[PDB]
């Protein structure tokens, strides 16, 4: 059959020979800087969810040295504390995976710093709630920050010694969410916010449906029902999942298969490229929590089927291996954009987003 274990490992060994620096400590210093957070989530995760090590010393050197004052934002003085509240938010999710690997209180206060930091740009005076994601101009509330930012807060609601202020904090933060109007008719969650000239109310700005912002979503959701135990919370992300399931609604193509929506015109740019991993990661957690929430051996399977079918279109479609040399004794694998598409060239962000999908099936 298909050992997704046995996949990741070898999609982490083509990452790591293709993009990691070994002098800088970090994944493609020409991609953004929160693809190499989103690269450490998916090492983390394969690590935590196969039990194997293999990769913990890379990891810890990764996390000591993105942990310093950034060059480009020294006023956020480290912790990954960055230019931006989605930036921050990728490292910050890294370190609750991390903590939840080691146990080791120094990545859980990382979290905690960052969340501290991210809540200075929530406002209640627009849009009654969520908080901006340019931190230098504050013109933007987006969906992935506000995501981001709820999945931190629920997270440690679960985790974290104060976890009752958490607990309200992440319980205000899908009450304004909800009603925000970034989740559409379908169920599905448009890019953000825009802002009424005349009036200052804010409205779903109709900007594209990306997949990453149906996905971390569902992993606040999954965290919001691990401290409360309300399986409502349960039901809201199974819609959004239900939602992008559906053929209907342009994410699942014909043959079931994940598709972003500029796959198409063929135009996935270095953020974009990355989206479809960190989807199918979120929806491993709610097949996971769903399937333990209920006695019925059936709960989650069709999102165990979902991940399964995406695993095997990518794998005999979007494949390639690296050359080993008479020097350079490297293996592993290769991923472009596209999960059903051809191989046409690998990049870091395809290659985190690969990962992503095997280690959802483990
Ligand atoms: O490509 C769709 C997104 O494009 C814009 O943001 C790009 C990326 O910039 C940030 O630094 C990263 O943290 C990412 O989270 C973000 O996607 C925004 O318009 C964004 O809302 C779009 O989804
Ligand atoms: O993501 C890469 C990261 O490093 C660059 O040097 C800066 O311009 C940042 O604004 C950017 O976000
Ligand atoms: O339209 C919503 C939003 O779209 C853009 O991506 C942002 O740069 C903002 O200037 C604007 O408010």
């Amino acid at each position: 059959s298909l050992n997704s274990t046995g996949l990741a490992q070898a999609a982490i060994n083509g990452l790591n020979a293709r993009f990691y620096e070994s002098s800088n400590a970090r994944w493609s210093s020409d991609e953004p800087w929160w693809i190499s957070g989103v690269a450490l989530t998916m090492v983390i995760e394969y690590m935590r969810r196969s039990g194997s090590k293999e990769y913990l010393d890379q990891v810890e050197d990764v996390i000591e040295v993105q942990r310093q004052p950034l060059s480009w934002w020294p006023s956020g003085e480290g912790e990954f504390r960055a230019d931006a509240t989605d930036n921050t938010g990728w490292w910050a999710l890294a370190m609750v995976r991390m903590y939840d690997l080691t146990g080791n209180e120094d990545y859980l206060n990382i979290s905690i710093k960052d969340e501290a930091y991210m809540r200075q740009w929530w406002t209640d005076t627009e849009c009654g709630g969520g908080l901006y994601v340019d931190i230098q101009d504050l013109t933007y509330k987006n969906a992935i920050a506000n995501e981001l930012y709820l999945k931190l807060v629920a997270s440690l609601a679960n985790r974290a010694p104060n976890a009752t202020i958490y607990l309200d904090r992440a319980q205000q933060a899908w009450t304004w969410f909800l009603g925000s109007g970034m989740i559409n008719g379908v169920n599905l969650i448009n890019d953000g916010l825009a802002r009424d000239s005349n009036t200052g109310s804010c409205y779903n700005n109709r900007l594209p449906v990306w997949t990453y912002n149906q996905g971390v979503i569902l992993g606040a959701l999954v965290e919001l029902y691990h401290a409360t135990k309300d399986e409502s919370y349960l039901l809201s992300a199974q819609a959004i999942a239900d939602a992008v399931l559906s053929p209907s609604n342009g994410l699942t193509s014909s043959s079931g298969v994940l598709t972003e929506t500029c796959e198409g015109s063929d135009s996935c740019n270095q953020d974009q490229q990355v989206f479809k991993g960190v989807f199918a990661l979120n929806l491993a957690e709610l097949g996971d929590a769903v399937a333990g929430a209920s006695s019925d051996p059936d709960a989650g399977q069709d999102y165990r089927e979902y991940l399964d079918t995406n695993m095997q279109s990518m794998y005999a479609n979007d494949r390639s291996e690296i050359v080993p040399t008479l020097f350079d004794s490297s293996t592993g694998d290769l991923y472009d954009v596209s999960w059903s598409g051809p191989f046409r060239n690998a990049t870091m962000p395809k290659q985190a987003s690969a990962i992503g999908l095997y280690v959802a099936n483990i």
